[PDB]
């Protein structure tokens, strides 16, 4: 259920503005000639992660992809090979609670072309198992 | 410069994905049927934050209006009366260099046609 104080709560546990997903992002796409080490790099550090932080490299390459495209099609391009992978180790590794977060931000996915509705489709089959 | 051990530092420091932007996003968007009342905790919390965590208030809401689009009016709708405040708020009183970001964040909305060139410009004009 909603409550004001819940929502107290949850915007009080929000990151400083200089850790933020969104800021990291943009350091990446000003990056993005670097796009393939940044993706190599992610998904390493994605692996030994801890369980409750899995899930935020998902939101982080969300972000990444999704604003990147305005800039150029480098992280689209780079990060398609390590997706399956990576959305298959967050559902089975990740802390509790991944699943809607993750089938939405697909859903989202599809309906904005960020990749193909085939390869949309591996990445739900990947967290079905 | 870009180096892999920077970024080794920097995704380090993400947040708990139970407390990140996405996540709280998800659960307004769930609870849309009550976005008067989200908006105004949301800014009067705004008002409250420390000037190193305002701009993460900005990202929310970015988050949530854009994707609330599929869902509903609601967000777009509570939002507007908010949302010149709160950029004036927080280019005025959030650590330097938000300018930058917000600048991007409202070319963004003006691109996805999050809202109107009008009010787009109303909320650019905020700032300075």
């Amino acid at each position: 259920s909603f409550s004001e104080s819940a929502l107290e709560k949850k915007l009080s546990e929000l990151s400083n503005s200089q850790h933020s997903v969104q800021t990291l992002s943009l350091w990446l796409i000003h990056h993005r000639k670097h796009a393939g080490p940044i993706v190599s790099v992610w998904h390493r550090e994605l692996r030994k992660a801890k369980s409750n932080r899995k899930l935020t490299f998902l939101y982080l390459a969300n972000d990444v992809i999704q604003n990147s495209k305005r800039k150029g099609p480098e992280f689209t391009r780079e990060f398609e090979s390590v997706l399956v992978d990576a959305f298959s180790h967050v559902a089975r590794e990740a802390d509790e609670g991944c699943k809607k977060p993750l089938e939405r931000l697909l859903n989202i996915w599809q309906e904005r072309s960020v990749y193909g509705g085939e390869f949309i489709q591996q990445l739900k089959l990947s967290m079905e198992d």
